[PDB]
């Protein structure tokens, strides 16, 4: 048992080879299901799982009424193996959270959960399934993390939290945390940038996140900083804009594109020199539909012209966040560090007709070989005999 | 593998972070989940554990009826994960049982599990799952013991266990049990005193449990003792009454208090030299609410002032039964044993119409770090279909 | 991993201490629990199981129609750890079986199924899961075997099956097997015996086993051999008749008691010099009630009086098949092989008006702690929502 | 963990005993069991698994609506341990799939998984559960892989996958895989021939498949071929007709039997010499009933005397497809690989008046040893709740 080096780079890849599929909405009609939604991937050098904030509710049952809602004391943060649907009777318990966040450093899982008050949120650290650290609201507002992996290097694990309103500055700050204690944060100083929802992955040796801007933002934000959290920002150049809503694709920014740039998704990219893997939603105004594009000057260049683009979900099914995950040379045998993605595919509330919202999920991994693009949608029917 | 050393000081501390939530009543509505009551956890040198007493039937079952009952030859211990629900695909059986304690020496689970007629009945005590001993009632009326995790050091476990009426003066044993053989008992000089449902916890080398005055007492009563059962006995002092029934706070005493005295609920609290911890319901009248108190010279000192407190279920929803639970520094790799506790949440009968009774549970460990006080309630909508 | 020895005696007991309780039947009537009929527990070095005959459909639902039928394609044998429900999602398969046995040598286990037709039914014999020899029918008239553990000696493990008609002389082999080859097997010379459904147990190198004379015999036949197939033969002498259905207690007979003998139910007792330990059911002519009874000179000796009687199922509460299971010294430490039995809890047809049979089970260990006697019964209300 | 050597001979085997029997869709009447096809079993040197592709749905539920097609995005590889119900609680998830492969070369799983569209569909090679390779449609019409397990000898596995129309002559290829990777393949020089659905098993260092001739063959196609994968091609020559629909039994031909020979059923046999033991259905016309055959000189010779006929499942009971599965010395301690097959009971569509279309299975491995013929038949009563 031994730390992730963290210190290759990643792997190039030319497309994306589909991973895991969960139907947890589809077996949720009948089987013991959990309610979820933010579900992420993170792997150890053993075994990949699937992490989810269940509602404390399974589907198709009355408890699952208003889980449009956020916040509560009832949603907790479990795990799964990978493309196994979440149910009470194979999910590990991890941490009571409404906001969470988690990897493994090589030797035990880290857990974040943020559970308690909007004006008062805490952060429970975990190492190994006992608690470790705490940090508290800062901002006293809805304090929140990635909703996804965490990256570890070296035997340190770095994320980014937010604390602050949704639709204006808020603050920001990361991480270094080892063996579950916090050991260093810095708050960032980013006026007129705003990140929540980090999608964050190790690179040779350091770290690049790749956030939601909600305030203004149809461009997604990035950070990226080494093991003493010195830091760089900056917004992908791309005019292939990645968050949703966003408008049509026309020449980009290198800082925040204020057009359609309220509100937005979680997501992610890969960023390879200048050139950036996005993945984004089909639709311009809604969580419909998922595509990976290839932009080889995308990072730092703002025209609108890419050269690869794969589908994933079609643009008529109903997509949600996403996520990157990374598989280490520890894990794999490569000599690079290989990216991944997975999609949340969210049914329910507010797009249908229903007294719930719950997503399944879907798994790509980056290859050289060959692959196809085409349509792994959520497929249930709704509503469903609850509704 | 090798015995926890018990020897070590509790660790001090500022507050209590969430540690564990099931939603088991909410999950039940659908799934299958045991109806239980008596929950507790207790943990090894490796993982915790919830331990709780079934009813030998699953919520939203005709089987469930009746289930207010406390003793029957169908109720069973069994275990499960920490904020797994108790269900029949993820429980382990430990014993026939409608009163229990278990715990865990750094080798092996030591369980105790009392079943039989209330004129006779019969602990059978477990060592890895082997019986390794059996006692029987000595005064013939409802043999009882903790409902909370017995106490090890350096390989030999302790547990309480009262015989006799509920309403008066009562038997209370003190066992020092080794490999799950009983090797020593004494029963305890304690007139006008009353002990049940202890729940016991080592600190440097000697066991301090914090019980239920079901007779007399408004306040706890805690007895402490070393490795040979030498034993010391008092009543928490402080004017911040522990148990349920109580009377509003005032000035304490030593001794038990009267007022409202009768009738009780199962806790717990720890000892800080003349300071304590009470865990206590938020109303005194029913059991409803829960908060966490320290009063820096509680243990000794009468008066009703206190210094910090700490929300943990609100008034207005339901509690139940709280119980101690440590963690050992070959656990955790701290210095001091930490102090931990679960609050059961029971939902049903008497106080709702169903025609069953059954609890959910939560969990915190203390901590140094930043907390908060919210509510995290049971959460369950009854009636249930079966009601 | 070393084979058990077998050599040690049979612990001397005193009385009785209880060990599990499934509760499957009242569990069954929400969650998914087999129709099983045909339990019996059987132990490893390190775990005790429980194994049962499926009828391959779950309780309350429309399958488990007609599950009075004792023999189809669709019943297998499985196992789940003692005292957990019988579900397909904790359930181990172990072979296509209508009638079986099995036993852990100390390294595997060994499981032997009978299925196919009546007139040529085969035993297919495993070993660690894998198959490693069969016997097939060689009367052509329902092979069939203990259902309850086979007995292991140094290596070597031992059954018993009969072929031929059930109201008459049938045919009785005894069987050595290692690794689950048949190495060796004895047609008994019994002219006027009957045996089928034995409880077998190692002691001091040697099996004993008790059977069941469904021809004329309302005491218990017995077949003592060594690891040769070296036998002897008889019935158990006591006044304290074993079988069910009997006549009431008087002066016994050391061949087959005529009276009432015909018909019968599978059980068990345990030898200790002239005295015997006997299971049997409180009634005399139906499965209802089961009782522990110490007859110091029960094996060898005819009069009806005893010592120790001690309740285990009330006379009005249904019963059913009952048989041994040992725990070896590499289980538990101790110096001889302890004794513990099991006892079927029937429920359904043909004594209630179900379209369904099923049982539930509850087990038992030998101490020379104190005990009491109770009754610990199925309890599920029947019928249930299929009926 | 060593390589499985695969050098050994196919054990000589007079019959079949019964190995396995999962009541899958008896199970899910109730049960929270998949709706499944396509099922087979493989075995590691510790264990075997039955591996199935799902329909991301559970019987006895509306998404089970419409299963009668094979080929969509909500179909998943998953595995449980053999015999038990494949469930979302006891299930691994494998790959996104709606055809598959898999086989364990003594370190590690390989699975196959093909999905995306039919005009360019891609195999995902997982080793270990990583994404090793892909391969993607080379004839842009429907890749199509074996449905069973693939073949290894000596570290490297093989399989073979089909691409082109099902009623005419397509394009087939031969794989060599090793640690997931592709590192050989061939296109077979086959006119006239057509392969698909090829049951593949090691023998003396080389693999024979047997095969499904869809276009224009009543009896099966074989190819075998070494490890630099030459091949050597042809049909089984005896007049016992090994596929669905066929003839009725005349004289055979070493090419493909024209009569009835379009359409088909995925099968398998086991060459010896110049004999064969050939699995099949008992109707000519449907998928019913199942029967093993040895023919002594039916690999090469075109009579239609055969010398044992061993009944599996009767003539009106539904089957389905078969194939074979091999247990290495390397899991049995035998001196040769042992010849084991499954046979898949469809129930649903198109014959019976469901919505819905699944399969539960048996299986039996040759032994020398006594035998019986029979009928395990599915069991399930169609039509279910949702019909
Ligand atoms: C939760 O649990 C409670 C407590 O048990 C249930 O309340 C019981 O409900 C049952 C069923 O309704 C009651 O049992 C029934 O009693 C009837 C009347 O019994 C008395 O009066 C008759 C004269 O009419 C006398 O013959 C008899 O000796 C009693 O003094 C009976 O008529 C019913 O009998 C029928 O069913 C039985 C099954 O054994 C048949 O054998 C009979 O022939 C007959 O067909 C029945 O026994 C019981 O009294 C209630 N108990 C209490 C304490 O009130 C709740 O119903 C339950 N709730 C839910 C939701 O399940
Ligand atoms: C339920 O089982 C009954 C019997 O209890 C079924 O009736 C026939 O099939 C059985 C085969 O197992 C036999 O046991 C019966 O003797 C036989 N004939 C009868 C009762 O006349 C009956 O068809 C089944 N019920 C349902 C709902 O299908
Ligand atoms: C709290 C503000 C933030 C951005 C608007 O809300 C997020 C939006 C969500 C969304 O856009 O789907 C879902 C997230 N669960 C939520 N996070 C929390 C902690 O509640
Ligand atoms: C036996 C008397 C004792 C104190 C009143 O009852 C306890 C009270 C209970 C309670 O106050 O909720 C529930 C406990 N399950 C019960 N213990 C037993 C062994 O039945
Ligand atoms: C085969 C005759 C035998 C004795 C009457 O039947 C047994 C009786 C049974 C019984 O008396 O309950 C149940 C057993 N499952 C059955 N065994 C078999 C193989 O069917
Ligand atoms: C693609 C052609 C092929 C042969 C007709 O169809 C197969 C026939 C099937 C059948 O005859 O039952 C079911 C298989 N699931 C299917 N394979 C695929 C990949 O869909
Ligand atoms: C990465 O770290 C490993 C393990 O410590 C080290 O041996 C190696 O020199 C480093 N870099 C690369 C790119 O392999
Ligand atoms: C959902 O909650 C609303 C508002 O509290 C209520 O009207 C409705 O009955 C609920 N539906 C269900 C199925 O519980
Ligand atoms: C990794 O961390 C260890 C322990 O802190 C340290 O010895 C080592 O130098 C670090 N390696 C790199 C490349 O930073
Ligand atoms: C506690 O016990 C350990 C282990 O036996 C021993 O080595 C140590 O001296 C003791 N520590 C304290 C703090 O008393
Ligand atoms: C712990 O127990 C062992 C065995 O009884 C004993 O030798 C040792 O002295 C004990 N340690 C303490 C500190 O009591
Ligand atoms: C039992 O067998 C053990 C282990 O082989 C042996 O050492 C011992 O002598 C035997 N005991 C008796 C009483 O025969
Ligand atoms: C047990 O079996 C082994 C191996 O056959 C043999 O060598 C040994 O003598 C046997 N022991 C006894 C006590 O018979
Ligand atoms: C097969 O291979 C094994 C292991 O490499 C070797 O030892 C043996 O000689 C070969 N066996 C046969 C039957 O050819
Ligand atoms: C099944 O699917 C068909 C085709 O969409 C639809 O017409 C039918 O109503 C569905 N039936 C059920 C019972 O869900
Ligand atoms: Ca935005
Ligand atoms: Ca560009
Ligand atoms: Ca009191
Ligand atoms: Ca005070
Ligand atoms: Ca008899
Ligand atoms: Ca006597
Ligand atoms: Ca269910
Ligand atoms: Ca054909
Ligand atoms: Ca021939
Ligand atoms: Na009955």
């Amino acid at each position: 048992s031994v730390k992730l080096a963290g210190n290759s780079s990643l792997c190039p890849v030319s497309g994306w080879a589909i991973y895991s599929k969960d139907n947890s909405v589809r077996i949720g009609s009948k089987g013991d299901v959990f309610v979820i939604r933010e579900p992420f991937i993170s792997c150890s050098p053993l075994e990949c799982r699937t992490f989810f904030l269940t509602q404390g509710a399974l589907l198709n049952d009355k408890h699952s009424n208003g889980t449009i809602k956020d916040r509560s004391p009832y949603r907790t943060l479990m795990s799964c193996p990978i493309g196994e649907v979440p149910s009470p009777y194979n999910s590990r318990f991890e941490s009571v959270a409404w906001s969470a966040s988690a990897c493994h450093d090589g030797i035990n899982w880290l857990t974040i959960g943020i559970s308690g008050p909007d004006n008062g949120a805490v952060a429970v650290l975990k190492y190994n399934g006992i608690i470790t650290d705490t940090i508290k609201s800062w901002r006293n507002n809805v304090l929140r993390t990635q909703e996804s992996e965490c990256a570890c290097v070296n035997g340190s694990c770095f994320t980014v939290m937010t604390d602050g309103p949704s639709n204006g500055q808020a603050s920001y700050k990361i991480f270094r945390i080892e063996k579950g204690k916090i050991v260093k944060s810095v708050e960032m100083n980013a006026p007129n940038y705003y990140y929540e929802e980090c999608s964050c992955y190790p690179d040779s040796s350091e770290i690049t996140c790749v956030c939601r801007d909600n305030w203004h933002g149809s461009n997604r934000p990035w950070v990226s900083f080494n093991q003493n959290l010195e830091y760089q920002i900056g917004y992908i150049c791309s005019g292939i804009f990645g968050d949703n809503p966003r408008p049509n694709d026309k020449t980009g920014s290198c800082g925040p594109v204020s057009s359609n740039g309220a509100n937005g998704v979680k997501g992610f990219s890969f960023k390879y020199g200048n050139g950036v893997w996005i993945g984004r939603t089909k639709s311009i105004s809604s969580r419909n539909g998922f595509e990976m594009i290839w932009d080889p000057n995308g990072w730092t260049g703002t025209d609108n012209n890419f050269s690869i683009k794969q589908d994933i979900v079609g643009i008529n099914e109903w997509s949600g966040y996403s996520g990157s995950f990374v598989q280490h040379p520890e894990l794999t045998g490569l000599d690079c560090i290989r990216p991944c993605f997975w999609v949340e595919l969210i049914r329910g509330r507010p797009k249908e007709n229903t007294i719930w919202t719950s997503g399944s999920s879907i798994s790509f991994c980056g290859v050289n070989s060959d692959t196809v693009g085409w349509s792994w949608p959520d497929g249930a029917e709704l509503p469903f005999t609850i509704d």
